[PDB]
């Protein structure tokens, strides 16, 4: 229930939260991801002001009559390298221990993927650029990034071998649908979930925002985040960390990384954490 039952967490902290996540009650953990996650990867979140009209750049129509502004954006943009932040290697901790029902993630950077979560763990809301389709109905042929990368650095517009089609990175353009799986997992996972930690998004875009609202009254909400977000807009269920009827919500607010590594010091897997960290960083660094 509510506010009105006997609540899951025994204290509204981060303490509280750990607690709980190493009782027997906490047993699937959600992930709901944003850009926040990744701007210690010197990922910009674009959406961030810091970081014909612009908007054609991203609609669907304009891209599939005009893509070359697209793909010379992409160029522009593209990360210098892929290295997965704290935060993304705690959600690989998560799978590890045996906690990660699910990571709902917003970005399109493919980093929770290199992080080690796999497409079974993870529904990418917005899409991706870890693969690209060939836009002809009767085609749909599937390439790599590797093989869009290429294309985009050549600066070459991005031709299916098989039919000479545009071929499209898997991100959701404006005017597209968000992907069917979105839909379909969380009809699923909302009625399994003991835990939601939202880090790194303000919960202002749709419909992922709207996701918080999907889990059981009961279940803890934990957001790792720069500023308080998912309360509801007064103008305008929602996050209560603070009122007098707060009983599930909890902010722990400043980076993304800083709060992963305090929640995981809280857990006893500071040193697992780092260690993984330091591995796949070196791994990285490493690449030839
Ligand atoms: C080029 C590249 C390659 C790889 C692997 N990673 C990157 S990350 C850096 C970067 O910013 N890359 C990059 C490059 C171009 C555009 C955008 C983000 O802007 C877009 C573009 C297309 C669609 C959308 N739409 C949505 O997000 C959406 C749609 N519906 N809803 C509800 C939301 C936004 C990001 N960039
Ligand atoms: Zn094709």
């Amino acid at each position: 229930g509510a506010s009105g039952s006997e609540r899951l967490l025994d204290e509204l902290t981060l303490e509280g939260v750990a607690r709980y996540m190493q009782s027997e009650r906490c047993r699937r953990v959600i992930c709901l991801v944003g850009a926040g996650i990744s701007t210690s990867a010197g990922i910009p979140d674009f959406r961030s002001p810091s970081t014909p009209y612009p908007e054609a750049i991203f609609e669907i129509s304009y891209f599939k009559k005009h893509p070359e502004p697209f793909f010379a954006l992409a160029k522009e943009l593209y990360p210098g390298q892929f290295k997965p932040t704290i935060c993304h290697y705690f959600m690989r901790l998560l799978k590890d221990k045996g906690l990660l029902l699910r990571c709902y993630t917003q970005n399109i950077d493919t980093l929770e993927r290199i992080a080690g979560l796999e497409q079974e763990d993870l529904v990418e809301a917005h899409g991706t650029f870890y693969t690209s389709h060939c836009v002809s109905a009767s085609c749909r042929h599937e390439y790599p990034l590797s093989w869009m990368k290429e294309k985009i650095f050549s600066e070459v517009t991005p031709k299916c071998e098989d039919c000479q089609s545009l071929v499209k990175p898997d991100i959701v353009f404006f005017g597209e649908s968000l992907p069917a799986r979105f839909f379909s997992c969380m009809q699923s996972d909302f009625l399994k979930v003991d835990l939601l930690l939202v880090m790194g998004t303000s919960l202002q875009v749709q419909p992922f925002a709207s996701l918080i609202s999907k889990a059981p009254l009961s279940t803890p909400r934990l957001l790792i985040n720069k500023e308080k977000a998912g309360q509801s807009d007064p103008f305008l269920g929602g996050m209560d960390f603070d009122s007098k009827k707060a009983y599930r919500d909890v902010a722990w607010l400043g980076e993304c990384d800083q709060g992963c590594l305090a929640l995981a010091e809280l857990l006893g897997w500071k040193k697992e954490l780092e260690d993984l960290v330091r591995r796949e960083h070196a791994s990285i660094d490493a690449q030839s």
